[PDB]
C-alpha cells in the first residue's frame, strides 16, 4: 500500500493551481456585476473558454476515447485546486464530465467517437449535461408501485417523442438556452403519458437515456422545448441547472443511448457513482479554502490579546477537529476512486465505497466550515473575507448529486442489506 | 412551577405576529431592490417607523422608567414571532434595546430621564447602539497584561477625549452616518492614548461608557468622527453597523455614564448578559422558520414516491432532532430571562445561566437549518425557499453578541472555576 | 411562567437526597460481593424495605388514590436524587411505580383500592412489575401485519390463559421467583396462539392486560410459571428483569384490568408515556453524578501541571457541554411532566412532549458522562472513581423504556404525521 | 498511489486471524473465573506464551535488530484482526512493543544487541514496558515552571538513583511483581528529589530513560521496587499497569538509554508518536466487533416485525455511519504508519499524522460501538452480547496512550503553531 504521487500527479496539480490562480480568480470581477444566474453563468464562458484551452475539458474524457485523463485519482487532485480557489467554471468542469459519463461508459465506440468529438478536439466551449433530476423530486425514481420519472418517452416510427419537465442538471439549456452541446436525457418509457407507471413493473426496466443535442433542438417546434426558469442559487451562484419542458419533443432513434431497461438504468447509476466519489473533492477543496483562511488568520491575529488565537485550546480544538475531516474525506476519496477503478471488484463493492464517500465527505466539508467560521468570529461573517461565499457553496454537497438522506443512505443501505455483502472487501479482498 | 402564559403574554404574541406579518412581510419588496448594506438598512426605515407606532420601540424600555416592557418572557415571546418572519427591522428594536440597556441599568434617574425620551414618546424613528466592538477584536478586552481596548478616553478639564475605532455595533452611524440618537461608547481610560495598557493593572478598573448624540457630533469638528466603512454581511444584510473612528472627540463630563471602573464593567457586562439570553429568542425564530418551512414540506410532499417524505426515518429523524432543538432551547431562554429577573440570586448565577444560555441555543439553531434543508432535499438550496437566507442569518448567531469561542465560553468558564461556584443554585436555591 | 420551588418540593429533595446519602450509600458493600445478577438484586432487599419505611413507594401513588405522590415534578426532583448516589434500589421503586401506572390510571375505583393496598401501607417490600417486553422484542408490536406480541391470552370459562414469554421486566419475578406482588401482564389475545395474528385486525385492538399476583402463581401447577433465566446487565447490576415462560397459565376474569381492545393499549401507551418522561429524571441524575465528580476534580487537581485543569480550555469546554445538557435536560423533564398533568390538552400533545423528553435526555445523558470522563482523563478508567459504574449505567437509558432508535422516534413520527398536529399546542396553546 | 495489499500482508492478517481465532477465544474461559486484576493478568500468560510461539512477539522488532518486523502496515493489520475478537493478551503484546521501541529507536546496537534479544528469541514470555505515567499525571510533564516528572533520577557514583512513583505503564510488574524482562524508566535528573523543579530549565533538556530489567530489581533492597497497587480498570481487565514506588533504586549508568536531555524525550517521543499511529488499529478492531455484531443481528432478526431490522432507515443509518467510522479510520492508521516510515519527511509532519490519527480514531471507536448498541436495542445491555465488554473496552482508547484533550491534541497545537507548518506535506510533499 502506498500514498506516494507521481510525478504526472504533481504536474497535474501544479497544472490545476495555476489555472485557478491565474485564470479562476479573474472570475468574480467579471460574475459580481451581473444580477441573476443566467448572466453570472454567462460572465464565466469566458473562463471555461480557458479551461477548455487549457486542456481541462479533454482531460474529462479517458485516453483510450481520445481525451487526456490519466486517472481518477489526477482528476480528484485538479477538482481540489480548482475547488479550493473558486467553483465558477469549475463546476460547469464537472457538470460537462457528469454528462458525458453515459457516453464514455456505454459500450458503442461508433456513438462514442461521434458524440465525444467535440469534447476532445481543445477548442470552443462545448457543454453537456446529464439531464436526470426533475421538478417532483428525483430520490423515488426507482421506487415500484411509485409514480416514477415524470418525464417520459415513447416510440413513434423511426423517433422518440419526449414529454414533461427537468429541473437542477447543470449546464443543459447551454450558453444562450438553445442548448447544450449533449444532453442525456433520462426518461421512463411511457406509450401513454397520461397513465400511471405501471405497479406491476420494476422502475428499472422500463429507463432510457436519449441524446439531444442543439441540433435535435433546431429540428424540433420552438414550444416543444422551453426553459421555464432559472433557480437562484444559495452558492454556486454563476452555474445554470434550468427548469425544462419537453412537449412532444421528437428525437431521432440513433440518439438512443442503448436498449432501454436495465442497461440504461446501470448506466445511470454507474455515471452517479463516478461523480459520488469524486464530488468528494468539490467537498474538500471548499472546506479546505476555509480551514486555510482559518489557519493563516489563527497564526498571524492576537484579536486585541497578547498571543495568536491558535494559541487558545478551543481555536486550535477546531482547527484540528478541521484538518482531520480534511484528512479522512481526501484519503477516502482516494480509496473510493480507485476501488472504482479496479475490475477484480464486484460492481456492488465499488458502489458501496462511492456512497460512503459522498456521505461523508459532504456531510463533513460542512462542519468544517462553520468551525473554521467560529475560531475565526465576527470576522468570518462579512464579504471582505470568502467565508461567506464558501458557507453558502459547502451547503451544496450533502444536498446536491443526489442527496444524502434521500438517495445515497438508501442506496448504501440496499447493499448492505444483500445476503452476499461483504464491508471490507474493497480493502481485504472477496472471499 | 409553571408553563402557563397568561392573557397578556398571549396578546404579546398576538401582536407580534400581526406586525410581523402585516408590516414585516412587506419589508423585502423594498430592501431587495438596494445595492449595498447602508442602503438595505435606509429601506427600513419606514418599517422601524412602523414598529415604533405599533410601540415596539417603548416596550424596549421597563416600565419605571417611562416604557411598557412587561417582562423578559414577554420580551422572548415578542423576538421569537418577529424574527420568525423576517429580521430586518427587527435586528433593529433588539440593537436599539442593547444601545439602551445601560442607560436603563444604571441608577442615575437624571440621566435615564434625559437620554430614554426619544424612545418612550411613540414617535420619530429613534436608534441605540451599544458600541463595544473593535476592528481588533474584543475576546481579550479584558486580559490582565493585554493591550485592551483600543478606544480610549482622557479627562481634559471638563469634558472627556475619545480618541480610537469601533466596528459592528448596530444602528451606530444612525439613518444617515450623523450618529445614533444615542450612543453608549465604552473606552479604556487612558490619560495618553499612546501608552501602552499598564499590565499591572486590572483592565476592568479602567472601564468608562460615554454617552454620545447627534448633538454630540454636530458639536465636534466633522473629522472627529468619520464613517470608514460598512461591512457587507452574509445575512441580516438590512443591519448597519459601521467601522467609525474618534479622533480627538469630544465628550461633555455629564454625558459620563457611571464613574470609571468595575461598575462601568459591570453596567457593560450586565447589558450583554441580558442580550446574551435575548439573542437565544432570536436564534429561535429563525431555526423555528426553517423547521416549520422543512415540517409543511414533509407533510405535504411525496418527492415523486408514493407517501409524504415523513414517513420516510431519515426525514423525521431531522425533523425530530430539529424539534428537540427548538423546544430545548426555548425553555432555557424563559429559565435564563427568569433567573435574571430573580432578586434573590447572586449575579455570577445569573450570568451562568446566560452563557449556557447563549452557547447552547445559538449553536444548535445553526444544527437545525442545515437538518431542515437536509430533510427538504434539493429544493431548500434555492431561492423560492426560505432556506438560503435562513442559512445566513442563523450563522450570525454563534458568532455575535460575543462570540461562543472566545467570549461566552470564556466567561462561563470563569464563573465554574471560582471556588464558591453552585452549578445548581438557580434551579434548587443557594 | 415561573421555575421557582415551593417548600415542599424542597423538602421533597432534602428527603430524598438524606436517604440517598444515609441509606443508598451502604448498599454496596452487599450487592458488591455476590456472584450473580439475582444474588445482587436479593442483597438488595434492606434498602428497598428502608425505602418503602421512608416513604418513597407510597410516593409512587397519587394521593387521591391514597398515596403521598404530591406531583410528577415532585417525582422527578426526587428521582434525580437517588440516581445521582445509588441506582440500586432506586431502580427498584421506580420500576414498580411503573408496574402500579396501569392500575393507578384505570378508573376503576374497586380495582385500585385491591390492588394498590400493599404499596399504600408503608410496610414490607411489595414489589410490582409491568410485563411488556418479550425476547423476540415489542418495537414492532402493533404494526398491523406482524406476529404482534408472542404473549397471548384467551378466554377459557370464566378465567384467561396466558401462553408465551416476557423478557426484561423489572422485579417480574419478585424477590424469591415466586412473583411480584402485582404484575400488570400485556398480552395479545388469540383463541388459538399456534396461529398468525390476523393481518386484517389491526393489533390495537387485540391487546389485554392481566394482573397476575404471587397468588394467582400460587394457584397454578409449579411449570406454568417458569423463570428461564437472568440477564447479566452491563449497568444496573441490582436488578431483576427475568426471563418468564408461562405455559398455559390461569387468571380469574376479575383479574382483568378492562375489555381488551384500545383502551387496554391506551392505558400501557399512557403508562409508558409517563416513565419516558420520568427516565429523564435517572438519565440527569447518572449524569450530573458524572459531572460533578469530573468538575470537583478538575477545580481540585492540577495533572502534575501548574494550575487546576478547569483553566484549560479543553477542559472546561467539556465540562461547559456537560453542564448545557444537564439544565436542558431538567428543563425538558419538567416541561414534559407539567405538560402530562394538564387536563386541557389533547394526549398526542402530552405523548410528543413525552418522547421528545425520553429521546433527548437518555442520549445527552451518554455524551455527558463521556465528556465528563474525557475530561478527568485516564483516573477515570478505574473503579477508585464512580464512572466506570456511570458509564454502564448510562447506556441503559437510550435503550431502556422504549429504545429512541425502534420506539420513541417512531411514536414521536407518528403524531407529527397527523394532518393535525400542533407543534407548539404545550406552548402557546392549540388553535 | 496504490492500496493493494501484498501476499505478506495478506498472510500476516491469516495467520492474526488463526491465531486469534484458535487461541485468544479460549482465553475467557481461564481469566473470567479469577476475582481480581492480577490474577485475570496471570490467567492470560499460557496465551501469551502462544503468541512467542506465534512469532507474534519476534514481530514487533525491526527485521535489522534480529525480528520478523515486514512493516507498520503488516502491524496494522495484525492488531485490527487481533482486537476484534479478544483484547486479552493483544494488549500484552502491544505493551511490550512501546516497552521495546526506545531501545529500537536509540543509536546503540549494542544496547539493542544486549536488551532486545530474550523477545527475538521465540522462547518463554517476555514482557517489556515503558515506564512514562505517574499517579500524578503527565500532560503536563515538559510544562516550563511546573513540577516536570515526579520520578527522579540522580548520578551517584557510577549508578543512577531512581526516586519517585509509576501509575499505568502496562506489564511494568512483570507476571509476578518482580518486574517486567526489559522496562524504559523515563525519570526528570535532579540532584536533589526535595528541591522543585527549576522555573529556568527547559524540562525537555531534564529528561533520562534507564533500562531496568528483573536482574536490576533482583539487585536491589526488597524496598526500593515496590508494588503499591494495581488499578482494577473498566475494561481490559487483564491488563496489569500498577502503582510501582521507587525508594533508592540503583541502576548501573551502561544501562542509561542514551544521553540526558532533549534526545532522551526525542526518543519517548517518537515511541508515543509510533504507538499513537497503531492505538488506532486497536480502536478499529474492537469497533469493528461492535459493527459486525450489529451488522449479524439487522440481518437476521426482525424484532417481532414484519422484515428484518436493517430494512428500518434509522437502524441503517447507523450501520453507515459505523462503516464511514471504520473505514475512515483504517485509512487514517495506514497513511499514518506509513507516513512515519518515509525517510523524506520532516518530524513534525510525521508527529502532526499520528496525533491527528489517535485523536481521530479513538474518538470515533466510541461513537462505532455506541451506535452498534443502539441499533440492536436492549439486547447489547446483556453480556450474551459483547456489546457491554467492547463498550468498556473501547473507552479506554480515547484516554489511554496519552488522553486526546490532555497530550494529543495539545501535540498538534503545537506542530500547528510554528512558523512553518505545513498542513499537507504528508500528502503533496514538502516546500
Ligand atoms: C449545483 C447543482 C448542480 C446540479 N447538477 C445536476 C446534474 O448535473 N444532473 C442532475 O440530474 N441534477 C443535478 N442537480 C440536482 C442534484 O443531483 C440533486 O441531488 C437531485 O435533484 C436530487 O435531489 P434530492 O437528493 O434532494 O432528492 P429529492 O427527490 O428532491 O428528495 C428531497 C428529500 O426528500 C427526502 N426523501 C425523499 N425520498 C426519500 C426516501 N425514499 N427515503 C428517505 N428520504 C427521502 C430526503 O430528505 C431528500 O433529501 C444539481 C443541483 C445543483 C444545486
Ligand atoms: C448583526 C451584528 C450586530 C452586532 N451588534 C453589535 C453591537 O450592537 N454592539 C457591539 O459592541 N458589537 C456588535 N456586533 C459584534 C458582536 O458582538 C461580536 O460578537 C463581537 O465583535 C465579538 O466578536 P468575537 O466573539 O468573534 O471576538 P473576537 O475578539 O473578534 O475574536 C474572534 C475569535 O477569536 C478567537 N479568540 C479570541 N480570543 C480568544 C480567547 N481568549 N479564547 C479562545 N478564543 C479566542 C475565537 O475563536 C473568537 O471566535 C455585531 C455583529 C453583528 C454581525
Ligand atoms: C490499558 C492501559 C495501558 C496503559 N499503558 C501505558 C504504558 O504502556 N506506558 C505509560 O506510560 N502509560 C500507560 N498507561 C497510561 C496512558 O498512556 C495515559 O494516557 C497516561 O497516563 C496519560 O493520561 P492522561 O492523558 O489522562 O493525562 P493526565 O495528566 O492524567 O491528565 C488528565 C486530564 O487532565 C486534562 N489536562 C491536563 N493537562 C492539560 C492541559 N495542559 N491542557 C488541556 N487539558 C489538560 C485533560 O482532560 C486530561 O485528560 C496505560 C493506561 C491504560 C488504561
Ligand atoms: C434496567 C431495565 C429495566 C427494564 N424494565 C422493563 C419493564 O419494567 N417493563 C418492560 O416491559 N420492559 C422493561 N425493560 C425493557 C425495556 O423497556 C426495552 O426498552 C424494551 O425491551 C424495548 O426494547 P427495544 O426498544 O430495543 O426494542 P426491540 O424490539 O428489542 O428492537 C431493538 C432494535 O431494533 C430496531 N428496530 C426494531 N423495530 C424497528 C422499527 N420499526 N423502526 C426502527 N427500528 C427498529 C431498533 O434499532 C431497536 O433499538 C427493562 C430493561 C432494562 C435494561
Ligand atoms: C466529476 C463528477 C462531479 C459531478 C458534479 C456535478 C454535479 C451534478 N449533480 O449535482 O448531480
Ligand atoms: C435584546 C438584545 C439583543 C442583542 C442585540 C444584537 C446585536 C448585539 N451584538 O451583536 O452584540
Ligand atoms: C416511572 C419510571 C419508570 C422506570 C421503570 C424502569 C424501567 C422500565 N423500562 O425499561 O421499561
Ligand atoms: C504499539 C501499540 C502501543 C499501545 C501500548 C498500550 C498502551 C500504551 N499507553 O497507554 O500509553
Amino acid at each position: 500500500v502506498d500514498f506516494k504521487l507521481s510525478p504526472s500527479q504533481l504536474e497535474a496539480r501544479r497544472h490545476a493551481q495555476a489555472f485557478a490562480n491565474t485564470v479562476l480568480t479573474k472570475a468574480s470581477a467579471e460574475y459580481s456585476t451581473q444580477k441573476d444566474q443566467l448572466s453570472r453563468f454567462q460572465a464565466t464562458r469566458p473562463f471555461y473558454r480557458e479551461a477548455v484551452r487549457h486542456g481541462l475539458i479533454k482531460a474529462q474524457v479517458p485516453i483510450p476515447l481520445g481525451g487526456t485523463m490519466e486517472s481518477l485519482v489526477h482528476e480528484s487532485i485538479i477538482l481540489e485546486e480548482l475547488f479550493a480557489v473558486e467553483p465558477a467554471t469549475s463546476i460547469t468542469i464537472v457538470a460537462t464530465a457528469l454528462g458525458l459519463m453515459p457516453v464514455i461508459l456505454c459500450d458503442s465506440p461508433s456513438l462514442q467517437e461521434k458524440f465525444l468529438k467535440p469534447f476532445i478536439s481543445g477548442e470552443g466551449e462545448p457543454l453537456a449535461s446529464l439531464m436526470h433530476s426533475e421538478p417532483n423530486g428525483t430520490a423515488n425514481w426507482l421506487q415500484k408501485g411509485g409514480p416514477g420519472l415524470q418525464t417520459t418517452a415513447r416510440k413513434v416510427g423511426n423517433e422518440w417523442v419526449i414529454s414533461g419537465e427537468k429541473l437542477w442538471p447543470s449546464n443543459s439549456g447551454g450558453w444562450d438556452y438553445k442548448g447544450a452541446d449533449l444532453a442525456c436525457v433520462v426518461c421512463r418509457v411511457s406509450d401513454d403519458p397520461s397513465k400511471p407507471q405501471d405497479p406491476n413493473v420494476d422502475p428499472a426496466t422500463q429507463i432510457a437515456v436519449l441524446l439531444v443535442t442543439r441540433e435535435t433542438i433546431a429540428n424540433n417546434k420552438k414550444d416543444a422545448y422551453q426553459i421555464l426558469g432559472e433557480p437562484e442559487l444559495a452558492g454556486h451562484i454563476t452555474t445554470s441547472g434550468p427548469h425544462t419542458r419537453f412537449t412532444e419533443f421528437h428525437v431521432p432513434h440513433e440518439n438512443l443511448l442503448c436498449t432501454p431497461g436495465l442497461k440504461a438504468q446501470g448506466l445511470v447509476e454507474t455515471a452517479f457513482a463516478m461523480s459520488a466519489a469524486l464530488v468528494g473533492a468539490m467537498a474538500i477543496g471548499t472546506a479546505r479554502a476555509a480551514f486555510e483562511e482559518a489557519l493563516v488568520f489563527a497564526k498571524s491575529d492576537t484579536r486585541g490579546g497578547s498571543k495568536h488565537i491558535i494559541e487558545h485550546q478551543s481555536v486550535a480544538d477546531k482547527l484540528i477537529d478541521c484538518k482531520i475531516r480534511l484528512e479522512t474525506s481526501r484519503l477516502l476519496v482516494w480509496k473510493a476512486v480507485t476501488t472504482l477503478e479496479d475490475e477484480a471488484l464486484e460492481w456492488k463493492v465499488k458502489l458501496e465505497m462511492a456512497m460512503q464517500t459522498k456521505i461523508y465527505t459532504t456531510d463533513v466539508a460542512v462542519e468544517c466550515v462553520i468551525d473554521a467560521m467560529k475560531a475565526v468570529g465576527m470576522k468570518s461573517y462579512a464579504k471582505d473575507m470568502s467565508f461567506p461565499r464558501l458557507l453558502n457553496e459547502v451547503m451544496c454537497y450533502p444536498l446536491f448529486n443526489g442527496g444524502n438522506i434521500g438517495l445515497r443512505r438508501r442506496q448504501m443501505q440496499r447493499v448492505m442489506a444483500l445476503e452476499d455483502y461483504e464491508p471490507w472487501a474493497a480493502t481485504y479482498g472477496s472471499s
